[PDB]
């Protein structure tokens, strides 16, 4: 049963289809619209159903053209209220009914950010945009918010006609408001059956162009030609990821930059991934993030997880293709490099959470949690980590992948669970069965802390990361005349952001080394956003005032997660910054992105 769903599980009834006819309303920051939820029964006399809502007002439910009763329940924390219908007309099993709810969000729902003009690069207009992952859809539209269904839709979307809507979905066209000629309808089709987190709106100032045959490039004109160069090998990782996941199902594949408020580095809406404009490096050196948003194009929007308990099986299992798809491109000794990073970042998030804490356990238990309070880069680092190991154990990266492929192949279009993975695993290898019986699977899956088994990682890449490393951290004031700019001329911005990295698990250290390194390196000259904010991170942690107002403005001119949340920890922790740190929380609150803001203000404890 999924425990943070508050619908009528899909052993009762299943929505197949969703028509939604909306309106976007910038003086109001609601969407008034109808979702008409095609359901089907699962029982023999279902006379009532339950949807998931969230802060959403309900003006009337139809069916078969008369309205029926409804009640909402108390609101339970961030679950929502709970929606049941009377329905009028008692359903036989596999009968299929079509519901009408007219509805309108709320403008603090927890999956919009109303964008004002002067937050947008244009300053003319407004924006708003979407993230539903994980439980936030039924902020939007009542529905059976849990990623066990899996439905088609399609939509018509009102906005101001000088605005543009993209959805995930194939675009259906574009019209005037046959009723409002001061707006246009936006039209959009999804054919293949998905989860309802995967339902995506942003309407905005878009322009496009064109970087392949199945892409093009969605943001403000400002950002058009910046995004086309950084994303060029999109189609490439695309032709990887096919003749690794089998066939894209999916027919476009778009990519929208998102404004900075966007808190993660992608969302992988189908035909329509949402990337984080901190991607935009000059160089696509962070293309790996473009490499897993195509990889869930398989590895989540086809085979899903169940419910969010196995998230894993998301993220695990796409950052292993995402690797593989770098792996390709750049070598097998650069994907080992990433994967070592991987192993590295799953470190600290269990040094951060505490190694017998819950949420460090591959499967965790989200009964009465909140999804977003439990997102960590543990489910990415220890799915890889699971399946890295799995990998060496059974035979190598040709085998690993062969059964890979056959995973999506056989659970396509489904919604499954940790045991259908290990028996399908297990299915696979028959002949290898004894090889797995050793695997440790109590402690892998559900133990905390540290996996209790590390993979062979080749060293080639990372040797000189962990070498300039130590010697910054057993320099003493004499050795600090002998760094030097000549000390990173061998070192791609990945291994200097792996040096950062390496030194940052140390921090903190002497004030004066952090000056040195300033010194000899520039650091405060790189606009990487990951290099960035690492060797601000270790500025902080070193205690240096002079990096208090650049990771303040990092802090806030960005809005991405990943690195605004460390960054006014830090902030926080640091006793010189601590109460501007708060004070600019505060101050950016009102204008910041809800799930955000509430996160910043639990880790400030405000
Ligand atoms: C951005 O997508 C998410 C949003 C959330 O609020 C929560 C999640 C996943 C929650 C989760 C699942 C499994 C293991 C750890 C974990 O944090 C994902
Ligand atoms: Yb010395």
């Amino acid at each position: 049963v999924d425990t943070c769903s508050l619908a009528s599980p899909a052993s009762v009834c299943r929505t197949k289809h969703l028509h939604l006819r909306c309106s976007v309303d910038f003086t109001r920051r609601t969407l008034t619209g109808t979702a008409a939820l095609t359901v089907q029964s699962q029982e023999d006399n279902l006379r009532s159903l339950v949807l998931d809502t969230k802060d959403l007002t309900i003006e009337k439910v139809v069916i078969n053209g008369q309205e029926v009763k409804y009640a909402l329940g108390e609101r339970q924390s961030y679950k929502g209220s709970p929606m049941e219908i009377s329905l009028p007309i008692a359903l036989s099993k596999n009968q299929e009914i079509v519901i009408e709810i007219s509805f309108e969000t709320s403008p603090k729902s927890s999956a919009l950010q109303w964008l004002t003009p002067e937050q947008t690069s244009g300053k003319e207009h407004p924006y708003l945009f979407s993230q539903c992952q994980a439980i936030h859809c039924r902020a939007i539209l009542p529905c059976q918010d849990t990623p066990s269904v899996k439905l088609t839709y399609t939509a018509e979307v009102s906005v101001p006609k000088e605005l543009v809507a993209l959805m995930s979905a194939i675009r259906d066209g574009e019209t005037p408001d046959p009723e409002d000629p001061s707006r246009k309808i936006y039209k959009f089709i999804q054919k293949v059956p998905i989860p309802c987190y995967l339902i995506a709106l942003v309407v905005g100032a878009l322009e496009s162009r064109q970087i392949g045959p199945r892409t093009l490039v969605w943001s403000e004109k400002e950002q058009v030609e910046k995004s086309a160069y950084e994303f060029s090998e999109t189609e490439s990782m695309l032709k990887i990821a096919e003749d690794l996941g089998g066939p894209y199902v999916w027919g476009q594949y778009d990519l929208l930059v998102l404004p900075p408020s966007f808190p993660y580095g992608g969302m992988e809406n189908p035909c329509l991934t949402f990337v984080t404009p901190t991607l935009l490096a000059g160089d696509k050196s962070l293309s790996n993030v473009i490499a897993h948003e195509i990889s869930h194009s398989w590895t989540g929007n086809l085979v899903t997880n169940k419910t969010w308990d196995h998230f894993w099986l998301n993220e695990g299992h796409t950052v292993y293709l995402e690797r593989h798809i770098c792996g390709r491109l750049f070598g097998e000794k650069f994907r080992h490099f990433n994967a070592l990073g991987g192993w590295g970042e799953l470190q600290n998030s269990v040094k951060t959470f505490g190694e017998t804490h819950p949420f460090t356990k591959l499967v965790v238990d989200l009964t009465d949690i909140d999804p977003d309070v439990a997102y960590s880069s543990v489910p990415y680092e220890k799915g890889f980590a699971l399946l890295f190991y799995l990998e060496q154990l059974l035979g190598g990266p040709e085998i690993f992948l062969g059964f890979l492929k056959a995973y999506v192949e056989k659970f396509s279009y489904k919604s499954i669970t940790t045991d259908d993975w290990k028996d399908f695993l297990y299915s696979y290898f028959k002949d290898k069965v004894d090889v797995l019986n050793q695997v440790d699977w109590n402690a892998w899956l559900y133990s905390p802390g540290l996996p209790p088994i590390k993979p062979n990682y080749d060293m080639t890449l990372t040797n000189a990361c962990i070498a300039l490393s130590q010697r910054w951290i057993t320099a003493k004031e004499d050795d600090l005349n002998s760094f030097n700019a000549t000390d990173l001329k061998d070192l791609s911005s990945h291994q200097l952001n792996e040096f950062l990295a390496q030194t940052l698990q140390r921090a903190p250290l002497p004030l004066g080394h952090i000056k040195r390194m300033q010194e000899v390196y520039n650091f405060n000259a790189i606009n990487n956003s990951e290099i960035r904010f690492r060797w601000l991170r270790l500025c902080i942690q070193s205690k240096w005032e002079d990096a208090i107002p650049l990771a303040l403005k990092m802090a806030t001119e960005q809005g991405r997660m990943k690195f605004t949340r460390p960054l006014f920890k830090d902030l926080a922790a640091f006793d010189k910054s601590h109460d501007q740190a708060v004070r600019t929380y505060q101050e950016h609150k009102a204008s910041m992105h809800p799930v955000t803001a509430m996160l910043v203000g639990k880790d400030l404890k405000v």
